[PDB]
């Protein structure tokens, strides 16, 4: 193949890349790329399977920059192998309006990019389940006696920053816990992070760590100059098959650099001129800005046929699979083909005013229970609170080193993980449809996730159980507040607050078919009723009417509740109603859904000079003002709840029937 | 002395005040409380240095509850030793309303809990805090001559799920790499979650994974009945100066019950009549409901008068200190009564309107270092970000192991403990004023602990610069949206957000008097001017009117806006005032502050009858409904923002001069 000095000429292509890059930005990090340069010539000329041409082929090995500021240095590899959302033209547009090459990598934007980084530790946690997914295919596909159909590995570089972060120690627990042995990290061990060289704040030892999660641990002591070190380490890595592997790779941050390397100088700021100058230099590098030599594209475009002859070959196992399991090969087809199943919304049971209330947390068990035959891609579970949130899928077994193909995945105490852990299972582009749960109030926990399944259009689906003071006595620490709120503000996200049966269905008709948009379900502890005219349709229009007391005529007032609350504007609607008053009840499920309807359709709920309006939820105030206007008056909490019986708490901070009727008639001057 | 017989009577005692006492709530864990007896006995009657009589005693020892489902166990305890907040009736309150014995310890309820737990892993980060003030406080003022002054350990109970929260991960990385060798962590390792046995999700080597950040580790394989091991075991924890040290116990969840321990049944629901009847037989104990034996009373009760002995001999100490070093004792008195000095708001600096426009990070700089001089509780830092949070106390050098007077936090990539860290110092109770921060954006991973920064009522002052789509090219995972919305929503955390430097020291002044109430801070990346009439006084009214285009007259359209933005507002108004409009403006820092003011405060700033009203922010609508109500209108962004220069994508979301005069022209109808 080719030579030391070509090898070399290769790795400097990448660096200079990268500062050049930099330089005409005057924006970005230069330091990561040019200390894993020769990481990058390793993975993407020698190791990796990816066909540059085709950034959707099924059985791809999986890369994720998960420390996502070095992202020239992902960008450069992608222009190099010849990936055509990275051309030249965009290089030169690194960190510009509208192009390819946004500052952190974006999945969205950039065919290739696999997932979304740029916050810490996410990355790492993303490739825990690509890994997941592949598992799982591979245990429920992969016959013993033809070639498989799913094989591929799954890469990480991530670096002391990933490190640090509570996330990745979660997520990698899980994958040692799993036995994720085709899961290889590699680890820019530098030394530097912002504030400087990291034994001001950061001492462990990492590969120990790592060992006690239950990984194998590879050192490599110079990743500046050791190809074929890198090169044993990988192999190594891929002859272990029953752990996942950490590389640790100690590397000098902006390696070339004669006068900025081995500082926090070049973490995060461009080299600027003289010190280019003074790089290429101190690295022998004759070429302008951006100029690639012809020779090392020769080498890096190499994976252009390499990629063409990997695909085709993977066509061919496939061909040879489907002769022998036909029905297999069927499913296979149908479930990586991302397209849901005809008719499984029909899959979703219907109720009536006639049948005995439930939970919404018990209606949800329900719809996991009901969909999960119908959809063979649903896959998930709860943060060590199956028993509480109700998550468990009764046809499968519990995911686990042994048992690959089944689908409940406990994730213990380890929520922000856990989301996580979804956005890759999601974005491995498979067909599977990841769900995970704990009680609402620790969305705290795991909120950066969320925000990046919406952001990188991951249709995860939250279900997020005890979600107000119904859930009682554990009190102020547990009750959720501000968290309907803090979710209605987030962009691109779904908060869904099914009140009764028929709306938590359609709260996961409207989950399930959202693809490419997260969905965040808020159930109750306690029951509450089938109430008339709730229904699965309604969820989808966001906000809609399910009460007037005549056709035909303008309400006085009107009453707007979700989820356990809704039962009290009901009930307050009836008392205003014997009184003499016309009052016309809605349901607010999905706020973000009736905000995409007509301007026509929200005025039919919500006509404008109907302005005595009342809010009714076990939630703060904040946001209603959106709908209840400055005359309106909201039935609520806005303070921290308590330790007391759920009866007792509702009761004591008024949200009541009596208050909502009060309330009314205050509107109404 | 006490005899073995004795002893297990006592070890009894407590296991069964919390099964009766979770009886007759109908509500409430067990499990722990029977599993950890044995350590609460070796505990609270032979290890810890505490007065009962005195829960504010300033040189006892600490103890938390990380684990605070089993907080039966922590008021068993109290109420054994003879703390006046948990008489016996309020034992038999537990969880009822307004009993000082909720469901989860509450530090803000009962006076000897130390903070508030629920939340799985924030106690053992609270710990390290607690660890970190004694350390710094010993540091500053003991003396090589005398008697300390400081002198008391930071004990912390905690279980599985603290232990696969990452954010234990990262404070106890922190505490090891501090060498806090004065925090004793005592691990439940009853290999038990809700799930079930912890081998369905957790399987890592706990042990070797504190050997790695830094920490000794004992064993104690029979904490059911090695009373002699677990007195051993703390002994050798307490001769360990060197590390922090995790006592590893394993015990029996429900030990006692013959047919529930061992059992996730036992973790959470009431044992109930027929299985405390069996374990009463199980384990002889012939003692009625609530019944502690008189001679178990005369043990524990010894604390009364060890107490009295151990704040007396430290009041010994004290006085033969400040015989010695008056100095030195005056200002320990001074920054420990936790009175703030006279005067210290002059220290804060005052701006006009042609001072060089500064972004609001570099004003936060400037009121750091104003204050460091002037407030010796000052302390704390930046998660990795002090060169662009811009963070740093000039007058003082880093905390670390050798040198723990330095007031200079650097908490490395670590949010989340970052905050729960700072929660454990300022709920010392000494005085120090701990402030933490990062990029606002990553709130998000620290979430749960700035929420019980609020319910705790720990005066955390959040430092967040990077506000919005003015830092630019990091792109749309570092730029705010909903952040802003999201904490004016959380009850009990003040969310301010500064334009220019008079309302940024107007909001390090508030932040300062509140002690008992956190701030988080909005900053800036990029410069703003200093606009006339804004000024320190007013961030306190929250909303206030820095323009009218005359005097007396009633305006025809308010323009209200933050940060950033409010000189888009003062830019538009002349341009309306150009039009023949009269216009107000009004800035408006801080929510919570403009709703505790008058009623004629209110109507002063916005008058009701005034309907045409434009809110501009860099952040989403939600929310601003409030204030601007159905008519008027916002000019911000309400989706994720994109990677470009912040110029750009001022324009391209059309947060300009130009759209805010279009929308007070649509809202004049
Ligand atoms: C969750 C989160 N916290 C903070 C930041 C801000 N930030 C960006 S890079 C960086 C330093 C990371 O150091 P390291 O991962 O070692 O990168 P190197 O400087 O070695 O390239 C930080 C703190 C971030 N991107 N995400
Ligand atoms: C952050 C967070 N997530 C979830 C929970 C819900 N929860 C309460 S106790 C518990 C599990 C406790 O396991 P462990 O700490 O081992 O306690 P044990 O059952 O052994 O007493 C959980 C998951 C919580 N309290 N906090
Ligand atoms: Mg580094
Ligand atoms: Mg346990």
């Amino acid at each position: 193949s080719i030579s030391r000095d070509e090898v070399e000429k290769c790795i400097n292509a990448i660096r200079f890349l990268a500062i050049d890059a930099i330089n005409k930005s005057k924006s970005g990090h230069p330091g990561m790329p040019m200390g894993c340069a020769p990481m990058g010539y390793v993975l993407w000329n020698e190791v990796m399977k990816y066909n540059p041409k085709n950034p959707d082929f099924f059985n791809r090995d999986r890369f994720v920059l998960s420390a996502g500021h070095g992202s020239m240095f992902q960008y450069s590899m992608m222009h190099l192998t010849g990936y055509d959302s990275v051309p030249l033209d965009q290089i030169k547009q690194f960190r510009q309006w509208n192009s390819l090459t946004p500052g952190h990598p974006e999945n969205f934007v950039t065919p290739g990019v696999e997932v979304t980084t740029g916050p810490l530790g996410q990355g790492i946690c993303n490739a825990v389940g690509l890994a997941v997914a592949e598992a799982h295919l591979a245990a429920r596909f992969n016959k013993p006696d033809v070639k498989p159909i799913v094989d591929h590995y799954t890469y990480c570089i991530l670096g002391d920053g990933c490190m640090m972060e509570g996330i990745s120690n979660e997520a990698c627990s899980l994958a040692g816990h799993w036995g994720l042995g085709k899961l290889i990290a590699l680890y820019d061990d530098n030394k530097i992070s912002i504030d400087g060289h990291t034994d001001i704040s950061f001492t462990e030892d990492v590969a120990k760590r790592y060992e006690a999660l239950g990984w194998h641990v590879i050192h490599v002591i110079n990743g500046n100059t050791d190809v074929d070190g890198l090169r044993a380490a990988i192999a190594q890595a891929k002859a272990v098959k029953d752990k996942p592997t950490l590389i640790k790779v100690s590397t000098l941050i902006g390696y070339g650099s004669p006068n900025k390397a081995d500082s926090h100088d070049v973490h995060g700021a461009p080299l600027g001129p003289d010190e280019t100058a003074a790089t290429r230099k101190n690295l022998n590098w004759p070429y302008g800005e951006f100029e690639v030599p012809q020779d090392v594209y020769d080498v890096f475009r190499g994976a252009i046929k390499r990629g063409a002859e990997e695909e085709a070959n993977w066509h061919k196992a496939c061909a040879e699979y489907k002769a022998k399991y036909p029905k297999e090969w069927a499913e296979f087809e149908a479930l990586t083909s991302c397209k849901l199943p005809e008719n499984w919304e029909a899959a979703l049971p219907h109720f009536k005013p006639e049948d005995k209330g439930l939970a919404t947390r018990q209606h949800s068990q329900t719809m996991i229970n009901a969909l999960a035959p119908a959809l063979p891609g649903l896959i998930g579970g709860s943060a060590d609170l199956a028993p509480s949130n109700l998550t468990l899928m009764k046809i499968s077994g519990d995911f686990q080193k042994g048992s690959y193909a089944e689908r409940n995945l406990r994730f213990g105490v380890r929520e922000h993980a856990m989301g996580a852990i979804c956005n890759g299972i999601a974005l491995h582009k498979s067909g599977l449809i990841p769900y995970c749960a704990t009680f609402y109030i620790f969305t705290d926990y795991m909120r950066n996730a969320m925000r990046m399944s919406a952001l990188s259009e991951a249709g995860v689906v939250y279900v997020m159980t005890h979600d107000s003071i119904g859930l009682g006595e554990d009190g102020p620490t547990h009750q959720p507040i501000e968290h309907l709120a803090s979710f209605r503000a987030m962009p691109d996200m779904l908060m869904i607050r099914p009140a009764g049966g028929n709306e938590t269905a359609g709260a996961y008709k409207v989950a399930i078919a959202n693809r490419k948009r997260p969905t965040t379900i808020a159930l109750s502890r306690q029951n509450m009723p089938n109430i008339p005219n709730c229904s699965v349709e309604g969820v989808a229009k966001g906000a809609y009417t399910i009460h007037d007391t005549k056709a035909g005529v303008k309400p006085d007032v009107i009453l707007m509740g979700t989820g356990s609350e809704l039962e009290l504007a009901t009930a307050a609607a009836g008392i205003l109603e014997k009184e003499g008053k016309n009052v016309r009840v809605v349901s607010f499920p999905c706020w973000e859904l009736f905000e995409e309807q007509s301007a026509e359709y929200k005025e039919s709920v919500l006509p404008s000079d109907v302005t005595a309006r009342v809010s009714v939820e076990a939630a703060t105030s904040f946001g209603w003002a959106k709908y209840i206007g400055l005359k309106g008056k909201h039935v609520g909490i806005d303070t921290f709840g308590a330790s007391a019986p759920a009866p007792t708490l509702y009761e004591k901070f008024g949200i009541t029937v009596n208050h909502v009727v009060e309330a009314a008639k205050a509107t109404l001057q």
